[PDB]
């Protein structure tokens, strides 16, 4: 497999109009008529070299002129001696049922579906599959009738008729142009949630959302979150839908979450499906979450769209900072804040620090399906948040606007975007330009001083990235490093100096540079890098009573929140050493007493209290150090779980009774007590066990909504209590036949702490629910295991890495994208210590020798093993 790089862009020496298309629809012969107007802008001697992938080639006809002119190569078809304006017709057959790997036109149970980003619309006809390729669609489909009654693809229905031998056709045409990546066709039976928006300008949306036939009951909440949506980028971004018809079609078999295709998103059924019986306050969040991400791609996606795959950022950082701030806005702000935190320090930073590292704008990709990445998503809307740092909402929103006047219509670039940004604003970006081409996580060192005598305070800051396995050489960043000052009463110190405020935004873009502060009139304590104010590091020699101080008074929520987190990491890591070293849990006193304070605490937002009272996960814990010993940080997490609970005994029931609610509600308070109720429900899970387990079988067996009894069967999990089979048999019995409500099970088998976790996993590839079919059960018990449950994954005798091995055999062939997100735990090897790099070397070399080994693993595996 060939490497792409970005320097090689070059435009297209042929564009494509428009394209009529025909499907004569059959899940194991589907034949595909393509009609395109194509227009010369290269040499005249320059072929058109059209991308496919298995694809039954019929015919190929210029101006319907059988063509003798053009020969097919490896994944394309290349046509020669063209006129300067032509209209290329391709027929060509594929087969929906064959398609295991979900890209291209496939089977999703009994309906068949679509999914075409990135390089998925050459599985279905000879194309210029490029996004800066943009054509009118046309898409005519023609079906079995009692099989396939509803017939969608983009746009508006233009024609529709019915043919002899039970078939018929539906005909639907987009007026926007756009890359084949967004073009999207469905066909099946469905039910149909039907609903209306309307603009603030007065244009009427019929909003339809397509499920399985006996899941209109799990429809509301999904049609719901499209219309906030709706509302809130109009509020929010003055942007408003801009065709007739918005559709969703929710299907079970999916390789991602969801996909923006114009006016008809797919979705995979996880992101669309809620009862308040089968999905918890976080599926309900996670559901408004993404239908917000696709609809808010509508602008930040379709209408400016990439002008080639090295540019995903451009959409995706920028979509996801669009959804974050659509969660943000409508929820709790704070609590948003601390959970994107805990994602880009526990699960990015481990992506920038390993054999995979990219930059958000990457340089050079083998398999673009595997650049949908933590680093372009989350990484690119830290990116995206930094700017709007500099710039303020109102210079952020002037750049929007000027993005989008130069940009609508066409595919554009990165460079494009942070351009639009600083001409809106007059803000100089040009330094800030490198946040896109270089990886790897900054480490910003701040040191300080306080002066008496002069009533100064200085910081001394300086920064490096550590170089990474895809770069040799690192720059300093401009980076935007928030701060705030404290009085020994918790008062904020106003910043100046020389009699002139100064902004607390400083602009850190030195790798050493010092700010002075005036008329500091008490020795400080900061609040450094606040909100999270760049994706960095940071290192500061801390006081524990600065961190409790900061707990108490600090003026953002955030800031709250990351103190703990801060005070927490100096015990992890003692205490992951003395695990080592065969010691038990070690803990000052004043610590358990800042956690105290926080339980008993009458002001505190139960939001922020619930967070503060969620330890680390271990994958945010792996991140404190150089060599991760994964079964060191699994026993001491549950180490201090269990001292925590015995200190904290009294306080925690005390709690865990007060935020009783008998009534279930998707709404932000009710969520936040909620929360705050089971994060105490943990702790006591761990505490004396008669009390834990009467306690958690009670609350699984009284909850009236599947949040409270799930953190009940997770807590008889994770403290394996005496309830912990009986429940577990229970919910398999209760909800075996409904696969997403089965997925949180598998995860609770895979990430299970018991002895014989693997042999459960093992044998549960047999279980009625599991399919090695479906991504969602695959991910779930499979990719649960290796990738959240570390100690097991990583058990010393190196059976999790041969069971790893097993299934991505398995999957290499079947549906490469999910091996290849599956393999991420195994190319993190350099993280370990040599023992288990050699294990985990020898299972990557086994993968690089098999048959017929998919570029997707290629890539992974060979950038692992150098
Ligand atoms: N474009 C989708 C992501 C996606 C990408 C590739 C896929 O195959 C599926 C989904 C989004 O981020 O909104
Ligand atoms: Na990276
Ligand atoms: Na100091
Ligand atoms: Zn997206």
């Amino acid at each position: 497999p060939q490497a792409k790089y970005r320097h090689d862009y070059r435009a297209p020496d042929y564009q494509i109009t428009d394209i009529d298309l025909t499907f004569d629809l059959d899940a194991q012969k589907t034949v595909v008529t393509a009609v395109s107007q194509a227009v010369r802008h290269g040499a005249s001697d320059a072929p058109l070299r059209l991308n496919g992938e298995d694809l039954k080639l019929v015919s190929v006809h210029i101006n319907d002129e059988p063509w003798t002119a053009w020969k097919e190569e490896e994944g394309a078809l290349v046509i020669s001696n063209l006129p300067e304006r032509f209209t290329l017709k391709i027929i060509n057959e594929i087969s929906p049922a064959a398609n295991t790997a979900l890209e291209g036109l496939y089977q999703s149970g009994d309906a068949l579906c679509t999914q075409c980003e990135a390089e998925g619309f050459r599985h279905i006809t000879y194309y210029l599959d490029r996004p800066d390729v943009l054509a009118r669609f046309t898409t005519k489909i023609i079906a079995d009738k009692i099989k396939y009654p509803f017939l969608l693809s983009n746009g508006n229905r233009v024609a529709q008729g019915e043919l002899e031998n039970g078939r018929h056709w539906v005909q639907w045409q987009d007026p926007f142009p756009k890359p084949c990546y967004l073009f999207a066709l469905v066909a099946g039976d469905f039910d149909v949630l039907r609903d209306t928006f309307t603009t603030r300008s007065g244009r009427e949306v019929a909003l339809e959302l397509y499920v399985d036939r006996g899941n209109l009951d799990r429809a509301p909440w999904a049609m719901t979150s499209l219309k906030n949506s709706m509302k809130w980028d109009e509020e929010r971004f003055g942007l408003e839908y801009d065709l007739d018809i918005y559709m969703i079609v929710a299907v079970d078999f999916f390789n991602m979450g969801a996909m923006e295709n114009k006016g008809l998103n797919i979705f995979n059924s996880k992101y669309v499906l809620a009862r308040t019986d089968t999905a918890t306050d976080k599926d309900y969040l996670d559901i408004e979450r993404v239908i917000g991400h696709e609809y808010f791609h509508n602008w930040t996606g379709n209408r400016v769209t990439c002008r080639d795959w090295f540019q995903l950022s451009l959409k995706e950082g920028l979509t996801v900072f669009r959804d974050q701030e659509f969660s943000s806005d409508l929820g709790s702000r704070a609590v948003n804040r601390i959970n994107n935190v805990r994602t880009m320090r526990g699960l990015q930073f481990a992506e920038d620090a390993s054999p995979m590292a990219h930059p958000i704008r990457p340089d050079m990709v083998i398999e673009m399906n595997n650049f949908y990445t933590l680093t372009v998503y989350e990484k690119g809307a830290e990116v995206i948040r930094m700017i709007h740092t500099l710039l303020g909402e109102e210079n952020f929103q002037k750049g929007m606007q000027l993005y989008f006047e130069r940009h609508d219509g066409s595919a554009a670039t990165c460079d494009d975007f942070v351009q639009a940004m600083e001409d809106a604003s007059n803000v100089d970006l040009s330094h800030f330009r490198r946040w896109y081409s270089q990886s790897g996580t900054p480490i910003v060192t701040v040191k300080d001083d306080y002066n008496p005598e002069t009533e100064q305070y200085t910081l001394t800051i300086s920064q490096r990235t550590p170089a990474t396995p895809d770069q040799a050489e690192k720059q300093p960043l401009h980076i935007p490093f928030a701060i705030e000052l404290y009085d020994n009463e918790g008062k904020v110190i106003p910043l100046q100096k020389g009699g002139h405020p100064v902004n607390s935004v400083l602009n850190v873009t030195q790798a050493e540079q010092t700010f002075v502060f005036d008329n500091v009139y008490f020795q400080p304590v900061p609040a450094l890098l606040c909100e999270f104010s760049a994706p960095v590091k940071l290192e500061y020699k801390w006081s524990d009573q600065q961190l409790t101080f900061l707990m108490r008074h600090a003026r953002n929520d955030f800031s709250r929140w990351d103190a703990a987190q801060s005070l927490l990491a100096t015990y992890i890591k003692l205490n992951v050493a003395r695990h080592q070293q065969g010691q038990p849990l070690s803990l000052p006193v004043h610590v358990a007493d800042a956690f105290r304070a926080v339980l008993l605490d009458e002001k505190i937002d139960p939001a922020l209290a619930a967070e503060i009272l969620t330890l680390p996960s271990v994958n945010e814990m792996a991140e404190l150090f150089d060599i991760i010993d994964p079964i060191a940080i699994a026993e001491v997490r549950e180490a201090l779980t269990r001292t925590l609970a015995t200190e904290l005994a009294d306080e925690l029931l005390a709690i865990y009774n007060a935020n009783y609610q008998s009534e279930y509600r998707v709404e932000h308070e009710d969520i936040a007590k909620r929360t705050l109720r089971n994060a105490c429900l943990r702790f006591l899970a761990f505490g004396e066990t008669h009390l834990a387990d009467v306690l958690v079988s009670k609350q699984f067996h009284e909850a009236n909504n599947m949040t409270d009894a799930l953190a009940a069967l997770s807590a008889a999990v994770a403290a394996q209590l005496p309830c912990r089979d009986a429940l577990m048999q229970e919910y398999d019995d209760k909800w075996h036949q409904n696969g997403l409500v089965m997925d949180k099970w598998f995860i609770l088998q895979a990430t299970s702490p018991a002895a014989n976790v693997l042999e459960t996993v093992r044998g549960l590839l047999q279980h009625r629910s599991f399919t090695m079919s479906n991504p969602n059960r695959i991910r779930s018990l499979i990719g649960a295991f290796a990738g959240s449950n570390p100690a097991a994954f990583h058990a010393e005798d190196g059976s999790g890495y041969l069971f790893l091995v097993e299934m991505l055999t398995d999957l290499n062939s079947r549906n490469p994208q999910v091996a290849s997100r599956l393999i991420e735990p195994l190319i993190r090897l350099k993280r370990y210590d040599a023992k288990r790099q050699e294990k985990m070397r020898a299972a990557l070399e086994q993968l690089k020798g098999l048959e017929n080994l998919s570029g997707d693993l290629y890539e992974k595996i060979t950038k692992a093993l150098a």
